[PDB]
């Protein structure tokens, strides 16, 4: 149950600014290098697909991403356009745990209007501390690429 | 509410076969054209990514898709690799509703090991009968395909 990576890149549209900042702070307390990729908090309405690239281009075996829109659905659709990305909208620790175990998920999507910050913090901790199981999943994860 | 399309393509891996056949019969009873894209029920282990292509190839403004693996997580990742596809893993009618309203979702993913068939049928019904809201969502949905 140690941290699987210690670098995270986070973005949101306008709906996810508060959660994004709260989760960034948590991740700093945990000792991660944390990169904020916008949107600027002064923005009142932007389009979530415009805030995906700067996160997903940095995602790797040593760097994970967090994407936040109102529901999470749009961020997860957008992130998974990229073959090196494996993004899961998680509203529970169970879902985070399974996405990491089975799919080696490297982008965590949140719906800020439907999850409270304390629960999202738990979900992110599970995501960051769950190892990929490999084995029979390895071949499927390879194919996702 | 009115069904938004009357054509559905469905696929699964081995974990999803039973639910896939249950939801196909449901759709048929509802008067949909229903297209089974495997896997063969005789198959006891396959790879979910191999069963996405045949569904997403057929998805359009007139045709939706349903993808099923153990969790739904892998199918949603694999589905959203394609620019014409807007897939959502839904375990509740609320998420089905929101995915349609905001994202014009055209592929519904289920986790057969984590949803009971009767709840899955409600989720699918909601998905099929919820209109896209357009409005301020249209520009973002358009960007999803760019």
């Amino acid at each position: 149950g140690s941290m699987v990576v210690k670098r995270v890149f986070l973005s949101s549209d306008h709906a996810g600014v508060e959660l994004r900042l709260f989760l960034s702070a948590y991740l700093r307390d945990l000792g991660c290098e944390v990169f904020d990729c916008g949107c600027d908090p002064k923005e009142h309405s932007v389009d979530y697909p415009d805030y995906v690239h700067d996160v997903v281009r940095e995602v790797s075996d040593t760097s994970f991403g967090v994407l936040i829109c109102g529901t999470g659905i749009g961020m997860s659709i957008a992130a998974n356009r990229h073959k090196n990305i494996r993004a899961a909208l998680c509203s529970s620790t169970m879902l985070a745990k399974l996405s990491r175990e089975h799919n080696d998920a490297n982008v965590l999507c949140f719906g800020s209007r439907y999850i409270d910050p304390d629960t999202a913090q738990s979900v992110l901790y599970t995501f960051m501390t769950t190892a990929f199981l490999g084995g029979r999943h390895a071949v499927r994860v390879q194919k996702l690429g």
